[PDB]
């Protein structure tokens, strides 16, 4: 206790961490040593690796994740998952072993240069102490600027003579701080916007990921119910906010411009909650809303409420907002919103299978409470319209459209989740990225469901060179690769579907197995 | 060319590229449509493998390699491998492709935020351009930034519209723009400096990666023979600078303050070439150098000139310095030092392997051109002990310490190399980072031999672990990993060795295949 390394631990353990995910290095070792029985190590073997299955138990657990890597190059092989982290709000606390202190200055192999700058722009907060006593205070701010609305990943660098090193007495300070953004709009103008709702003769409700980061999803429902509003998904969604096929729900909007003032047209105020103005990809421009059209935003996110092209913003917590709102306003008259169509079956005969058959035999056969990730990236669409999502905490898909995340992730997920199937549904081009996150469900039999949709192709980046007149371009063909050979590489049951039979006989096998199981599944192709 | 496309490959071949190193993105189809047919694309699985591949590219060419990733994701991904690139002054053209511009402002999906502050401070200059008629002479300045000494990886991130627009017209005289860093002392001080060395007793040099890099390596053989001193290679070395079984050569220095000056003892001159000075490690602490000596340091870097904690320095081309002093120094009459002793033949039974029987049997088998990547950690006094290598060019080890180097660059110098058999030692740790590299190796028919050394732990990290007196340490054990499954996976051709026997039939194999082989080997493992 009256070492640094002691003090840390009882600082991270009073505030309610018990996790760490790693992969070690010699500048962590210090760190790492007499690691507390009331903590638990999860190994992966790439910090792409690392960072995805924090994340996914992050965005599950709905807390902060304690991530460990190794200086500089650790660090760096995890900055693509730190820009998923960004997008999606993860309270990620990154720490990073530095040289000792004395070391420093002559550059000694495996220093981190100007460590506070790495992770930079992606991070909300990025320091390396001055003085080994700093190093609780430091971990504290890192574990407080993390947990804060808009939460986010933050970096901390720790030279590793720090460990040893005697604390400040006075550090038992930090243990019990209780910090709170959980706040909401004040009276007055609440009620102005509880007016304006009451008021609409045809409101609209467009949802984001911070909805189900919140665990505000049956506030949401509550809320459209009374208002009797439609409700979209905010495009690019991170996450599932609503019931897939309560009612009122709408789907997910096109990343577009145009698209997107084109479904809101008619309505006259549109509320969007948890969500960015908008998460637009593809090019299609236009109106952002249409004459008779208002909208207001509410945001955890200063940046998300400055760089809106239009409306109004609350800047606030979303389940205090959600809960306000939802309790608040009247319930309207108006008409129960019609559910939307079931998707029509495809034609499928007996050889590789379309994504749509996929889907929809996933639906048939998974339990109720499913958790879903996605990184079959020209699939999405379909998969939206096919799943029946219920629960809160049910879909993640890569935040910032950085591949590797859901092959990770799904492996965090199940972890938070262990009374939940996880089912990660995979393109063959993005199974790839973080391959090696397989051995961690392997070794810590971790259950999650692994389905591999292998086209033999990168057909989201085939459908963009069509929309850009792209000709001729190089390198979008990734054939020759057996993810049944690779999961046995990992120690992960491996399964194969060609066809519809074989599929259902594969999520049969899958859905009963005792380990985690791999199905690569022979998906028709534009090659 | 009247496009920003046309006059940027334009500019680009003028320059002598003709190759790119990419995994595509949707920023980056406007940058790789019509690819030209004088241009090759080398696709690989993760950006740390592209990075990798073109580093081994980079760094065996000694010429710079042209990379494309895609926006932060991409870039993120890769920033590992850029740690290594960095202290390794790899000449590396890192380009990403940005959203449109219109669609920077909000945020769009595929933005890539703050751009040129990501890959900081890993890179010598990053940059986004201003307009797209800028674009040609940001590609200019990358290439040149990356080219001139000190060599090393640069940044620049294209919105992707840009390549559609009009070029500027006057971009034509950024063609055939010739810059050289080629420099060497003024002539006074030269001639001190020889005199110097003329006046010496007992000088002793030490050689670091910019040697190899430059080809000065014939020019340090010169100088060591007419100084009739012994030379020895900087701790931590990325490259081998020297024959290592010429009478000279003293082997690899261990990576410690105490240990170095030791050795140095007795020196009254140290001539330092192409090295930091120095890239210690380990906790040793000391003299910097014992009292009689005085080290001289020609570096290409500022930044190494400016941190060495003794010793005067000259910053200059090592190419240039190497040969003026080479050629200016007198011929010493003293003895020719004495060739180091054979290292012992270990006692080997018919099990698991010695890792020093592996790199015996390798130097018995491989031809006198190979080149060899090490990433074997807790092997490499061994490996430079064992192997001969007579020629420039033939060692290649992560020269930041990162791992997942050696097995993509392994593939890129067996793509710079194709008459020069390389053999990468890769650890069963190490060879996760970047595993799916081993497919680009497949899909070109890249003939690299991967010797996987599989002891089933974290060899290195439990030697630091003893000297650190770390104990209760997670994670540093990696059992149940099948690497000929993985290399299968990959469509590698696979081998085992689980005794003597089976290595010398499976090295026999590998050295007469046409394509890529990985032999997994069943090494000593303390568990
Ligand atoms: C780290 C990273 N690299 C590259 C991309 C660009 N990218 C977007 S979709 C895609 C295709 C993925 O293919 P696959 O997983 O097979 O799914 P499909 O598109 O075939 O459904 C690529 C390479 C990205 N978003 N992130
Ligand atoms: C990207 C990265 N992650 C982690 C480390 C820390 N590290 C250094 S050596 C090592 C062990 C590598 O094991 P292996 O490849 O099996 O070789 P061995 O030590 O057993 O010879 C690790 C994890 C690093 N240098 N870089
Ligand atoms: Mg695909
Ligand atoms: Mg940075
Ligand atoms: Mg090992």
């Amino acid at each position: 206790m009256a070492s640094v390394h002691g003090t840390t631990y009882e600082l991270l353990r009073r505030q309610g961490i018990d996790t760490v995910f790693g992969n070690p290095g010699s500048n962590e070792l210090p760190f790492l040593k007499d690691f507390p029985e009331d903590f638990r190590y999860i190994l992966a073997l790439q910090e792409a690796c690392v960072v995805g299955i924090a994340d996914g138990y992050a965005q599950a657990s709905r807390k902060p994740a304690f991530i460990n890597l190794h200086s500089a190059a650790g660090t760096g092989n995890a900055m693509g998952a730190l820009s998923n982290a960004r997008t999606s709000h993860s309270p990620l606390i990154v720490t990073a072993g530095q040289q000792t202190r004395a070391m420093i200055g002559v550059e000694a192999g495996e220093t981190n240069v100007d460590a506070a700058n790495l992770p930079r722009p992606l991070v909300k907060w990025s320091y390396e102490p001055a003085s080994a006593a700093e190093v609780p205070h430091a971990m504290s701010r890192a574990i407080h600027m993390a947990s804060m609305a808009p939460q986010g990943p933050v970096y901390l660098s720790v030279p590793y003579d720090d460990w040893d090193k005697d604390a400040d007495p006075q550090s038992h300070h930090l243990f019990d701080r209780h910090v709170s953004s959980s706040v909401r709009l004040n009276d007055q103008d609440l009620d102005i916007l509880v007016k304006a709702l009451n008021s609409a003769s045809n409101p609209a409700i467009v949802l984001g990921p911070d909805v189900d980061a919140a665990n505000a999803n049956a506030d949401c429902v509550m809320l459209a119910e009374r208002l009797k509003a439609p409700v979209w998904v905010a495009p690019s969604a991170p996450r599932c906010p609503f019931p897939t096929r309560h009612p009122c729900f709408r789907g997910l909007m096109p990343a577009g411009i145009a698209a997107i003032s084109q479904l809101l047209e008619g309505h006259d105020v549109v509320l969007v909650i948890g969500a960015p103005v908008f998460r637009y990809v593809f090019y299609d421009p236009g109106q952002y809303l249409k004459p008779g059209t208002r909208l207001i935003s509410v945001t955890c996110d200063p940046l998300e409420a400055a760089r809106a092209p239009m409306g109004d913003a609350i800047v606030a917590d979303i389940g205090a907002m959600a809960s306000a709102l939802a309790n608040l306003v009247e319930e309207s008259s108006r008409q129960l919103p019609t559910a939307a169509p079931e998707p029509a079956k495809v034609d499928q005969d007996a050889g590789r299978l379309h994504p749509e058959t996929v889907f929809d035999t996933l639906n048939d056969m998974a339990p109720e409470n499913a958790i879903y990730l996605n990184e079959s990236t020209s699939t999405t669409a379909q998969m939206w319209q096919r799943l029946n999502m219920r629960n809160p905490g049910s879909y993640y898909f890569c935040a910032a459209g950085g591949l590797g995340f859901a092959l990770p992730a799904a492996i965090g997920v199940q972890l938070a989740e262990p009374e939940r199937q996880v089912i990660a549904v995979i393109g063959d081009g993005s199974a790839n990225y973080s391959i090696s996150a397989l051995w961690t469900a392997a070794q810590y039999n971790i259950p999650t469901i692994f389905v591999i949709m292998n086209n033999g192709t990168y057909g989201m980046l085939r459908w963009f060179a069509g929309v850009l007149e792209a000709e001729n371009v190089p390198g979008l063909d990734v054939p020759g690769i057996d993810f049944r050979a690779l999961a046995k590489g990992y120690g992960v049951q491996a399964l194969k579907a060609d066809n519809l039979e074989q599929l259902k006989g594969s999520l049969q096998e899958a859905l009963s197995a005792k380990g985690p199981v791999l199905i690569e599944v022979s998906t028709v192709s534009p090659v």
